[PDB]
Order: C-alpha cells, then sequence, then structure tokens
C-alpha cells in the first residue's frame, strides 16, 4: 500500500472527533478506498468515514488491509501539523505503517499496527438542510456554553437551532440568513440533543464549508461531511424525548 493524500488538517480534523467518541479504531484500507466506523461505548453517536481512492494524489493498494490505532497516539503524533502539507502512507506488511509528513520539514513515524475489532456496524429523515458549516460550529458552541440540550426544528424555508430552556441563544439557518444552500423538505419536525455529544465533534465542521443537517422528529440527527474528491464523512447522535 502506497498513499499520498494532499491535506494532514482533514486527517487532524478526523482524529480529533474520534478521540472524543473511541480510544481506538480501524482504518480498513481498501483497494478503491478507505472506511471507518467508530460508535462510542454508549452506542449513542456514531461516526463513519469514506475516502473514495479518487480523493488522493497517489493512492496504489492492491491488498486490503486493516490498520488498528490509538486515538489519542495519533492526534499526538500529528500535533505539529499546523499548515496544509501532503502525507504519504506506505505500509509493506501488517505489522507496521509508515507515515511522512511532508512539508514543514520532514517528519516520519513508523506505526506499529495494533488489533482493534471493527464495530459490528448495522436514516429516514423529516428535513436535511445543507447549513454553512462555521454558522453550524457557532451555534454549537454557544449553545453548549449555556444550555445541556440543543432544540432544532425545521419547516420548509429553515431550520432553527437553540439550547433547551429559558433565554435562548437561537440561531435561524435560512436563505434570508445567508446561510442555508439547500433544504429537502417531507414534514415540519423538532428534535432534541446532547449537545455536549455534538460539541465534541465540532472540529469535523473543518472538512467542507458546509454540512448537510438531517432529522426528524425523536430520531437521530446526522451531519454529513462532504469532502472534495467525494470523501465523506457521517456524524450520527441518537435523540433525547424533548
Ligand atoms: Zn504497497
Ligand atoms: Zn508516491
Ligand atoms: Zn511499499
Ligand atoms: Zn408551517
Ligand atoms: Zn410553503
Ligand atoms: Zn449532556
Ligand atoms: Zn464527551
Ligand atoms: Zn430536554
Amino acid at each position: 500500500a502506497h498513499i499520498v493524500y494532499d491535506d494532514v488538517r482533514d486527517l487532524k480534523a478526523i482524529i480529533q472527533a474520534l478521540l472524543k467518541l473511541v480510544d481506538e479504531a480501524l482504518f480498513d484500507i481498501k483497494p478503491e478506498g478507505i472506511q471507518l466506523v467508530a460508535i462510542d461505548k454508549a452506542h449513542i453517536s456514531l461516526i463513519k468515514i469514506e475516502l473514495p481512492k479518487e480523493m488522493f494524489k497517489e493512492y496504489d493498494v492492491p491488498e486490503e488491509f486493516k490498520f488498528g490505532f490509538n486515538t489519542q497516539y495519533m492526534s499526538k503524533l500529528l500535533k505539529a501539523a499546523k499548515r496544509k502539507e501532503e502525507i504519504i502512507i506506505d505500509a509493506d506488511s501488517p505489522e507496521v505503517v509508515k507515515l511522512t509528513l511532508s512539508g514543514a520539514l520532514n517528519r516520519v513515524f513508523n506505526v506499529n499496527n495494533i488489533e482493534v475489532l471493527p464495530p459490528e456496524v448495522p436514516l429516514e429523515f423529516d428535513i436535511k438542510a445543507t447549513i454553512n458549516a462555521s454558522g453550524l460550529k457557532n451555534a454549537i458552541g454557544e449553545i453548549a456554553e449555556v444550555a445541556d440540550t440543543l432544540l432544532i426544528s425545521g419547516n420548509e424555508e429553515k431550520v432553527v437551532v437553540k439550547g433547551e430552556g429559558e433565554n435562548k441563544v437561537e440561531v435561524e439557518f435560512s436563505k434570508d440568513t445567508g446561510s442555508l444552500a439547500d433544504i429537502e423538505f417531507n414534514k415540519e419536525s423538532s428534535s432534541a440533543y446532547d449537545v455536549e455529544y455534538l460539541n465534541d465533534i465540532i472540529s469535523l465542521t473543518k472538512l467542507s464549508d458546509y454540512v448537510k443537517v438531517a432529522f426528524a422528529d425523536q430520531k437521530p440527527m446526522q451531519l454529513e461531511f462532504n469532502m472534495e474528491g467525494g470523501g465523506k464523512v457521517t456524524y450520527l447522535l441518537a435523540p433525547k424525548l424533548s
């Protein structure tokens, strides 16, 4: 296997979110691309990653292999990688993966593979809204500072998020707020979620300018981050009743 990706910052943002859900995870490296699924202990939130070969500068993987890793270990390896730089992965045997960070002058890490079994992995929505990622990020952070639950409601024109309780750090996403690019509307809906979980994965918002937010009354919220080249990271969060 030999892979070159043009921007280590995206892997960094993915690892920052994963370490909040799990201590270990598994990249399933196949000839057509890389996949990963991680679910937290309580089976309340999950992250799925799909990185097709088409999104990499170089991707030559004649044989599949599973790369198990400790999320905090990888976060610290990547810690000193602030600028957009290439990351090269070459693995000739199961046991170790060589990661080379380019630019910001050369760092090479030989990472030993560890055993990690993939979650025993098992979607209809009332509203699916494409909204400004930074706007959502701001909203999640502000609500988390003052509430424990984020309420979301949507109709044919907008999605509104606010914290549950007295006054409201309320934020509206719509064309008239210049933050909604598109919306698929089936039925007006309102749901509730633990904002602590959403704040944990806020780094995924660096992956794309827009995020597709999908939900239905008392059903999971789904956030989809579509990346350039066909990449997609999906975050799923179980609902509260209200
Ligand atoms: Zn090879
Ligand atoms: Zn190469
Ligand atoms: Zn090789
Ligand atoms: Zn109405
Ligand atoms: Zn109407
Ligand atoms: Zn909570
Ligand atoms: Zn947490
Ligand atoms: Zn509540």
